[PDB]
């Protein structure tokens, strides 16, 4: 399990975690292209945990391994696990960010939307509006941390913002090289990174951009035709892009596929 100090965080230290995360859920085995990839959804352990740390406390976050869905997290309410779990969250999210919690879910426990994008924006508004960075990360960790989460007005609100920020900064920089970048260059500035269509069109398309790189017989840098409707950083088509490109700049890990050329 990994953990990640976000106080006390730097450029490196972010892309450090990053590289120990990737590590922690890539195949052992499997290569694509010279790029790694995640590992099945059958191979144990079923998470990885990503403790993200600050001043006042940790947060606990429940990842995973086979496809890096946040299932949940936990926190410290009353001095006692605090897990806070989506309405579609795994069974087992629960007890995994409180080891050994039969207890039965209640308001302080249920986060009032789906693990998705569009279940965390119902209540922390378009992401395209919240910026990715050490500072809006951190804002937000206090904002909630260890606090009522009965509060819809000011809890709920901050809460998904927590989600968006953090899923985006954990899961999808660790897929994305574009997008650990990109929160580098903003690391500490107020503002963060915003993301852009690029970001946006990546973190929709995960499988799918890593399955038209598998389906390449060609070895060396090439070509590679890229699902439909993916945009660039300016809000226009992206519809190519050269192998070089997507392993040194776009992907940092693809999803699990079987891969002709290693």
């Amino acid at each position: 399990n990994i953990v990640f100090d976000v106080e006390n965080a730097t450029p490196e230290t972010y892309s450090n975690f990053l590289t120990s995360l990737r590590e922690a859920v890539k195949d052992k085995k499997l290569t694509c292209h010279g790029m790694i990839m995640a590992t099945t959804l059958t191979e144990q352990p079923k998470y990885v945990l990503v403790d993200l740390k600050f001043g006042s406390g940790t947060f606990t976050l429940a990842i995973r391994r086979g496809n890096l869905y946040l299932e949940g997290y936990s926190d410290i309410y009353n001095g006692k696990c605090r897990y806070r779990i989506f309405k579609d969250s795994e069974s087992d999210a629960q007890e995994t960010v409180c080891p050994g919690d039969k207890s039965k879910p209640g308001t302080q426990n249920n986060i009032p939307y789906e693990k998705s994008y569009k279940g965390m924006e119902s209540k922390g508004g378009a992401r395209t509006k919240l910026g990715l960075g050490k500072i809006t990360l951190k804002s937000r960790m206090g904002k909630i941390y260890g606090k009522d989460a009965t509060d819809q007005k000011q809890y709920q609100k901050n809460e998904a913002e927590f989600l968006l920020i953090a899923v985006q900064m954990v899961t999808e920089a660790s897929r994305f090289k574009y997008i650990e970048n990109k929160v580098k260059a903003k690391f500490d500035d107020a503002n963060g990174y915003q993301p852009d269509p690029k970001a946006i069109s990546l973190e929709k398309n995960w499988d799918s951009v890593s399955k038209v790189i598998a389906k390449v017989g060609t070895s060396g840098d090439s070509t590679v035709t890229l699902p439909g409707d993916l945009k660039d950083e300016n809000n226009k088509p992206w519809t190519t892009a050269t192998m070089n490109d997507l392993k040194n700049d776009i992907m940092a890990l693809l999803t699990h596929v079987t891969c002709k050329v290693k």
